[PDB]
RNA sequence: GUGCUGCUGUCUCCCAGACGGGAGGCAGAACUGCACCUUC
DNA sequence: AAGCATATCGT
DNA sequence: CGATATG
């Protein structure tokens, strides 16, 4: 089934027995060795229970007379490893009054009426018992009234606080068979044959980043009015009507301050390492002394003192200033939700990632300064500090999780608003990137799971040359390095520019809808006589060679203008397509550099910008 | 409920030691904001 | 590894 | 509808 969980708090033996159950399953048994094999089989199974009682060793003495139910419940809990209360453990009666729950555990001694602290997850809940041994909860996590079914409850104790896990089933939104057939059609290579969707679906091309948290483009099959036209496999062209950029920088000053402080904390650790070398060794190597003066001093924004005694004092003053600036930045980041800026605060912004990078850099700087004392041979000790920078780590993990949840919610919202039912995302599996903050697959897994729960199917497209190829001419352009938000291409021999993220979003959507009709790069090797044999590993390359040459293999034969061509063969060096001539690696880079030189002389003022 | 997520006063513990940093406990002031399958 | 179903006897 | 017992 599909499950969702949240906790409620109840304020005013089951563990004594849960711990006993865990230990018993792992480890009255007067001669445990003599019955070791059976015990092991039963514990591993958690029919065995029936066999154990026949042996006459299965009855035991529970820490606290749990009679039955509670007993079996805790047993199953330890197994799975939550003192559970089932309705088919001791039965419970979950009701709701006002804005809070009321759990009534039916213990053998009597009824235990427990009121729960009003949660903002199960806000304003309504509970009605069903005929299927369940409770139908209706709550508010807008005023969307989420619905769930509760059949089992669990009790735990954290820091002397008792918590109830309301693990409830829910029904994901209905997904049409047209969406499934359309995904099957569009995901398949051109070699295979799949039925057409035969419906007017909606496709959302998505590019993921950190500064533009994500950008999207929307297309509707069989509906082309105005926008960047894209071919569709075996159908008519479609126009990307809604193209947008979500996320982004909230306030420029805050982003700049986080970047500056992250750089300062990045260089501080290396500066104190070099100062520790200077205080101990007394001299530096040629590279380090050049590195310290040229890079570390202007980076840490410190004044280099020759005296080693007051060098530590200057370093401590600098670290105090760094911490004061960090506290100011954190307070300004907190105030986005507690001023008149409540309305203009975005769901997700570029500061959610800059703050994480700053937290990591400051953690490193503080961990380095705290160990400024150590000298030759101190190293690390089994003990020392058992909770060093615990608050920092807690904040980093909590902010990471919250950023992931808010990004997933933003993506899902944007997909639902635009009516999309198919979402082509970029396969980020294939610093200043989403990686080094999360696992490459974790973000994708979360996003597709939430989209599926909302009834939207998602597919990962190969993200190769999407940010370097124009979405109109389907040719290589210039991605500006001074400003990474402008992508320069040529059209009718006139240089145009576009947003470099909606460009990649449209390229992702185009690759999805055209079923990878065109490839911008081919891997080949030189056999002899200037003939570059094409290396075919992916099925997409096999389909591409069939459509252009006519055979599942081909070679690059040279021409006069340092270019190549596809021929085809009857039965490892990159090559970039360019204008149908398959320029080699060096010539492709030369062409890109020529484009960059041409666009730098022209000036962006005379370069028109297309709709975005 | 869990976080985003902090401020002020005061107190305790630790590492340098006399420039500073890291765990936490209470008491207050402001805020009605966003998101959340937890659990192992 | 987890976060229940049916089935009939007896009263 | 309660008491087990097993899909």
């Amino acid at each position: 089934p599909s499950y969702k969980s949240s906790r409620v708090l109840v304020r005013d033996r089951s563990h004594r027995v849960a711990a006993f159950f865990m230990r018993l399953l792992l480890a009255g048994c007067e001669e445990p060795d003599a019955v070791s094999d059976d015990l092991r089989s039963f514990a591993l199974a958690v029919a065995a229970a029936l066999r154990l009682r026949e042996r006459g060793v299965f009855p035991v003495s529970v820490p606290e007379h749990l009679d039955l139910d509670s007993l079996k419940a805790a047993m199953a809990s330890a197994a799975e490893r939550k003192v559970r209360f089932g309705l088919t453990g001791r039965k419970f009666v979950l009701s709701a009054a006002g804005s809070r729950f009321l759990i009534t555990v039916k213990l053998p001694c009597g009824d235990v009426g427990l009121t729960a602290v009003p949660s903002r997850y199960f806000w304003n809940p309504s509970v009605g018992r069903t005929t299927s041994n369940s409770f139908r909860i209706e709550f508010t996590k807008e005023n969307r009234r989420y619905v769930g079914e509760v059949k089992e409850i669990g009790l735990v104790r954290q820091r002397g606080r008792y918590y109830f896990f309301i693990d409830y089933n829910f029904d994901p939104e209905e997904v049409s068979d047209e969406t499934k057939v359309g995904r099957a059609f569009f995901r398949a290579p051109l070699n295979e044959s799949r039925p057409k969707p035969k419906d007017k679906l909606t496709v959302m091309g998505i590019d993921l980043g950190i500064n533009p948290a994500f950008a999207f483009a929307v297309c509707t099959l069989g509906e082309c009015q105005d926008g960047i036209r894209s071919p569709v496999a075996k159908m008519e062209d479609v126009s990307f009507d809604s193209t947008g950029l979500r996320g982004g920088i909230g306030s420029q000053k805050l982003h700049r301050e986080m970047h500056n402080l992250s750089d300062r904390c990045f260089y501080g650790a290396r500066y104190i390492r070099l100062s520790k070398k200077l205080r101990d060794r007394g001299a530096l190597n040629d590279i380090e002394a050049r590195l310290l003066e040229e890079k570390y001093i202007p980076g840490f924004r410190i004044v280099h003192i020759e005296d080693a005694d007051e060098r530590r004092r200057t370093v401590g003053r600098t670290v105090k200033e760094i911490k004061q600036e960090y506290k100011r930045i954190r307070h300004q980041f907190y105030l986005r939700y507690h001023t008149s800026k409540r309305d203009r605060t975005e769901l997700i912004s570029a500061e959610y990632f800059r703050m994480l990078f700053l937290v990591k850099n400051l953690r490193n700087l503080l961990k380095s300064w705290n160990r400024y004392h150590w000298t030759t041979g101190d190293r690390e000790r089994r003990g020392g500090n058992p909770d060093e920078l615990k608050s920092y780590v807690r904040y980093y993990n909590n902010l990471r999780m919250d950023t992931l949840k808010k990004l997933t919610c933003a993506i899902v919202r944007t997909a639902k608003e635009h009516g999309a039912t198919l979402v082509a995302m970029e396969n980020i599996q294939r610093e200043n990137s989403l990686l080094s903050l999360w696992a490459p697959g974790m973000v994708l897994e979360r996003v597709e799971q939430e989209l599926k729960n909302e009834g939207i199917l998602a597919w990962e497209v190969d993200p190769r040359h999407t940010s370097q190829t124009s979405c109109i001419t389907d040719e290589f352009g210039y991605r500006s390095l001074v400003a990474k938000d402008t992508f320069y291409f040529e059209q009718d021999r006139k240089i145009h520019r576009i947003d470099a993220d909606v460009n990649a979003a449209i390229n992702i959507a185009r690759r999805f809808l055209t079923r990878y009709r065109s490839l911008t790069q081919l891997w080949a090797s030189l056999l002899d006589d200037g003939r570059y044999l094409v290396n075919v590993t992916r099925q997409h390359e096999r389909a591409y060679l069939e459509l252009q040459t006519g055979a599942p293999a081909a070679t690059l034969n040279p021409t006069a203008e340092a270019s190549y061509e596809l021929v085809g063969l009857s039965p490892r060096e990159p090559f970039y397509r360019h204008e149908g001539v398959w320029l080699t690696r060096e010539k492709h880079r030369e062409q890109v550099h020529e484009l960059r030189n041409q666009v730098l002389a022209l000036g962006n003022a005379k370069i028109p910008e297309i709709r975005t």
